[PDB]
């Protein structure tokens, strides 16, 4: 591999910083967060990269009060290589008390279109938790108001401001269902043009031409919930998701015109039943799949990032463990991840960490951490 020629290069820090932190990240309305998880990030046409979190409000735990919170680069050059090169907190959407989550962006020159799940306040996945305020939760269930709903909202300012968001639940969900989710992390746009946005159980398709998409379903038999997409060298999409259980990811490849293979274990990509990313990096001599999750069986705090060259990325080497160069005082990394290239030709990645501090309790501070890297710093890991 010819990047490997070049110097290794790393830079990291925390980007999303929990209430416990230093410089804890609030709104400029005063507004803070207990938590940020669930990361998304892409770089856009303009070189600018956007950075998107759940914010949650008054704990780590997935439902209640949570606002889809961003950070865009000061410029469309500075390639977000130092903390001083990002702006402050900024909101996408917090409207209600319930749960604004999920940020799966995908770019279409320019238009940033960011898809979102939604739930009202009073609903949980799993039902019976307990409010700030005493309130006990329902269960997520199928009817229009305690089901999990699917948003878009659109930028076209390079992610300066975002349009209210659109309830696209009864076109782009399947009627019945109670629990939902799209991404989290990326959507991809394929080399033939169309948009292509991993959710559960089926791809969200956008066809048409930049200004003028259509969206519609490609349902996918035993897909994950969390799932992730991109297009392999041969051309054709891959789906590598989370698996239901502890184990292994599961894939899957196809096309929108003929659609998908049934979903198998990767048993050479262990996972612990936690969201993962994937991305495309390069079409020229020699093409390249990057993969990023925990790359063991039951924790989240071995981060593993790896490339694929094989036409559909079959086999992956081994990669470089991220604790190789470790982030101090902001938790204990690993968690959901996602990854862009950046326009200086590097990877960039958002990854989740947890100080602990109540151990798995809802009360754990969690912080999200973004690291640049070259293909050569991967590619001079120990194996
Ligand atoms: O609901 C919230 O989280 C909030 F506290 O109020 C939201 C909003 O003004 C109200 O919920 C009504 O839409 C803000 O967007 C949030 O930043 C926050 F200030
Ligand atoms: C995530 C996690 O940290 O495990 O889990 C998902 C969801 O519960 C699982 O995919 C099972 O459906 C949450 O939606 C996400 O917020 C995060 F908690
Ligand atoms: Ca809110
Ligand atoms: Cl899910």
């Amino acid at each position: 591999d010819p990047a490997k020629d070049a110097t290794p290069y790393h830079v990291e820090f925390p980007l999303f910083r929990s209430a416990n932190m230093a410089s804890a990240d609030k709104l400029s309305t005063g507004v803070g967060f207990h938590s940020f998880r669930i990361p998304a990030v892409v770089r856009t046409t303009t070189g600018r990269i956007l950075a998107f979190a759940e914010g949650r409000r008054h704990d780590n735990r997935d439902f209640g009060d949570i606002n889809l919170v961003y950070k865009r680069t000061k410029t469309t050059s500075d390639n977000g290589a130092t903390l001083s090169d990002w702006e402050s907190l900024r909101e996408v959407v917090g409207s209600g008390d319930g749960t604004w989550g999920n940020p799966t962006p995908v770019v279409d020159n320019g238009t940033i279109y960011l898809f979102l799940s939604w739930n009202n306040g009073s609903y949980s996945q799993k039902g019976g938790d307990e409010l700030p305020d005493g309130t006990i939760t329902k269960k997520i269930d199928t009817t229009w108001y305690g089901r999990r709903h699917l948003y878009l909202t659109t930028s076209t300012d390079d992610g300066n401001t975002w349009s209210k968001p659109q309830d696209l639940t009864k076109e782009l969900t399947p009627d019945g269902w109670s629990w939902d989710a799209v991404g989290p992390g990326n959507g991809i746009k394929l080399s033939s043009g169309e948009l292509v946005v991993p959710a559960m159980g089926r791809n969200i398709v956008g066809r048409g031409t930049p200004g003028q998409r259509t969206w519609s379903v490609q349902r996918l038999n035993g897909a994950g919930a969390e799932g992730t997409v991109c297009e392999t060298p041969d051309g054709k999409l891959y789906r590598n998701d989370r698996p239901s259980k502890a184990g292994y990811r599961i894939v899957a490849r196809g096309t929108l015109s003929d659609g998908f293979s049934d979903f198998a274990s990767d048993s050479g990509l262990p996972d612990p039943a936690c969201q993962g990313s994937v991305l495309k990096y390069n079409t020229d001599a020699p093409p390249r799949t990057i993969f990023l999750n925990s790359a063991s069986s039951d924790s989240r705090r071995q981060m593993r990032v790896r490339i694929s060259y094989d036409a559909d990325a079959a086999k992956y080497d081994y990669g470089r463990k991220l604790a190789d160069a470790p982030v101090s005082g902001a938790g204990y990394e690993g968690g959901y991840s996602s990854m862009t290239k950046t326009a200086d030709y590097k990877i960039g990645a958002l990854v989740e960490s947890d100080f602990f501090n109540d151990g798995t309790g809802g009360g754990s501070y969690r912080s999200i951490i973004w690291r640049r890297f070259n293909l050569s710093w991967i590619l001079n890991g120990p194996n």
